[PDB]
C-alpha cells in the first residue's frame, strides 16, 4: 500500500489506513471488510493515508449529518481519489443545492415512480423470461446470466439504446466505480461521453420518447437544457443503470443460496418480500462516495481543512450497531430497517423506486420457479470493492426436478 504523507493538521491517533478499493479483510465479504471500521479500536472519524489521503466517517450519525450539510460538505468533488472527484462532472451529483434542483426534477421525470409503474410489465416479463430460460439448466453463473442482463436490458429499453452496446458501456462504467488500472476516471468518462454525444445530438434533432430524448430536450431554469448538461446527466443515468442493481442482486442471491429458511419464508409469505428487500438493501449495502470541505470546519471535535475529502460510506450506516442491533444478521422481521443505502440528503437516489421494483420482482419470480438452489460445490465467492462494490462470480446449482414452470 502507498500511504500518502500525513498532513500536519491530522492527529496521529485518528489515522487508520483503510483502502476503499482493496479492504484488508475482503475475503470475509466486502460488507464485513468495511465493518472493521466500526470496531472498538476505531474512532468515529478517521483519516486514511491510502488513495491520496482522506477522512472516513464510520458512524451512521456522522454520515447522515455530513450528507445533510452540503454547505460544509460539497458534492463538487464527491469521488476518491482526488483526480476522480475532480473529473467527475455528472449532473445532478456534482452540484449542491439549490443548483441541482432543476436538474434533479428532470432526471426524476425519466427514472421516477411513474416511469417504473409504466415499465412494470416489461420488468415482470424479462424477469420471468430470463429465469424460465435458466430453470431447466440446473446451474448458472448468476452475475452474467441474470444480475447483469435483467437490470441492464431494462435500462437500455428505457433509454432506447441497443443491447449490442452493453458490453462496451458496462466495461466503461465499471472503470469509474471499480478502477482496474487500465484507464483514469477522466478517460473512462470521456469515452462514455463520446458514445453519448452523437446520440444526444441526433435525439435533439429528431426527439423520441426514450429517456435520452426526454433529458436532451428538457427544460431547466426556464430554458432549454444544453447538449453538455444533457451529456452529463445521461452519463450518470448510464452508471446508475449498469452498475448498481446489477451488483446488489448478486449479494442478495448469494445470501439466499445459503439460507434455505429465508428462501422458504418468502415463498410462503410473499407479502414479506418488500420488507426482505429493505433488509437485504441494509445488510448488503454497497455504495461509498463522499464530499469535499468547502472551508476549515470542526466536525465532532475533529478539525477538517478546506479541500479535505471525506468518504461518507452509505454502506456503513445500516451496519452500524448503534442503528441496528446485530447488524450482520439478516432478519426480515426487523421492526426498523435503518440504512442510507440509497443515500441521504438532497441527492437521495432517484432510481431507488426502479431498484426496489427490480429487486422485489427478482425475489418473487426466482423463488417461484427455483425455490431450491445453492452455491456450486467448491466455488469460492470473491467480492470486489470501490465506489460500488460487487461480486466477481456467483456459480449457482440446483436440481431441475425441484423447479417449476409457471
Ligand atoms: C441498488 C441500487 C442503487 C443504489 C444502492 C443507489 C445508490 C445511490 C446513492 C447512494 C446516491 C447518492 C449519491 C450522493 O449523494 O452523492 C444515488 C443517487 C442517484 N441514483 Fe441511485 N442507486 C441505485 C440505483 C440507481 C438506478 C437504477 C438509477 C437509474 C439509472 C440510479 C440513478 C440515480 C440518480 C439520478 C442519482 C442522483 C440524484 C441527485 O444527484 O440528485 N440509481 N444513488
Ligand atoms: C454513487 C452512485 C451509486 C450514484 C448513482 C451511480 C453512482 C456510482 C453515482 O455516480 C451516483
Ligand atoms: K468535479
Amino acid at each position: 500500500a502507498n500511504l500518502a504523507p500525513l498532513p500536519p493538521h491530522v492527529p496521529e491517533h485518528l489515522v487508520f489506513d483503510f483502502d476503499m478499493y482493496n479492504p484488508s479483510n475482503l475475503s470475509a465479504g466486502v460488507q464485513e471488510a468495511w465493518a472493521v471500521l466500526q470496531e472498538s479500536n476505531v474512532p468515529d472519524l478517521v483519516w486514511t493515508r491510502c488513495n491520496g489521503g482522506h477522512w472516513i466517517a464510520t458512524r451512521g450519525q456522522l454520515i447522515r449529518e455530513a450528507y445533510e450539510d452540503y454547505r460544509h460538505f460539497s458534492s463538487e468533488c464527491p469521488f476518491i481519489p482526488r483526480e476522480a472527484g475532480e473529473a467527475y462532472d455528472f449532473i445532478p451529483t456534482s452540484m449542491d443545492p439549490p443548483e441541482q434542483r432543476q436538474f434533479r426534477a428532470l432526471a426524476n421525470q425519466v427514472v421516477g415512480m411513474p416511469v417504473v409503474d409504466k415499465l412494470e410489465n416489461r420488468i415482470q416479463e424479462l424477469a420471468c423470461s430470463l429465469i424460465e430460460s435458466l430453470r431447466p439448466q440446473g446451474q448458472c453463473n448468476f452475475t452474467e446470466d441474470y444480475a447483469e442482463p435483467f437490470p441492464i436490458r431494462i435500462f437500455m429499453l428505457l433509454a432506447g439504446l441497443p443491447e449490442e452496446d452493453i458490453p462496451h458501456l458496462k466495461y466503461l462504467t465499471d472503470q469509474m466505480t471499480r478502477p482496474d488500472g487500465s484507464m483514469t476516471f477522466a478517460e473512462a468518462k470521456e469515452a462514455l461521453y463520446d458514445y453519448l454525444i452523437p446520440i444526444i445530438e441526433q435525439r435533439r434533432q429528431k426527439p423520441g420518447t426514450d429517456a435520452i430524448s426526454i433529458v436532451a430536450n428538457g427544460q431547466v431554469n426556464g430554458r432549454p437544457i444544453t447538449s453538455d448538461e444533457a451529456k452529463r446527466m445521461c452519463g450518470l443515468l448510464l452508471v446508475g443503470g449498469l452498475d448498481t442493481v446489477v451488483n446488489f442482486l448478486s449479494f442478495s442471491m448469494e445470501f439466499l443460496a445459503k439460507s434455505p429458511e429465508h428462501r422458504q419464508e418468502l415463498i410462503e409469505r410473499p407479502e414479506r418480500i418488500p420488507a426482505a428487500c429493505e433488509e437485504l438493501l441494509r445488510r448488503f449495502s454497497l455504495v461509498a462516495d463522499g464530499r469535499i470541505l468547502t472551508s476549515d470546519y470542526e466536525f465532532h471535535g475533529v478539525q477538517l481543512k478546506k479541500g479535505d475529502q471525506i468518504l461518507l460510506p452509505q454502506m456503513l450506516s445500516g451496519l452500524d450497531e448503534r442503528e441496528n442491533a446485530c447488524p450482520m444478521h439478516v432478519d426480515f422481521s426487523r421492526q426498523k430497517v435503518s440504512h442510507t443505502t440509497f443515500g441521504h440528503g438532497s441527492h437521495l437516489c432517484l432510481g431507488q423506486h426502479l431498484a426496489r421494483r427490480e429487486i422485489i420482482v427478482t425475489l418473487k419470480e426466482w423463488l417461484t420457479r427455483i425455490p431450491d438452489f445453492s452455491i456450486a460445490p467448491g466455488a469460492q465467492i470473491q467480492h470486489k470493492s470501490g465506489i460500488v462494490s460487487g461480486v466477481q462470480a456467483l456459480p449457482l446449482v440446483w436440481d431441475p426436478a425441484t423447479t417449476k414452470a409457471v
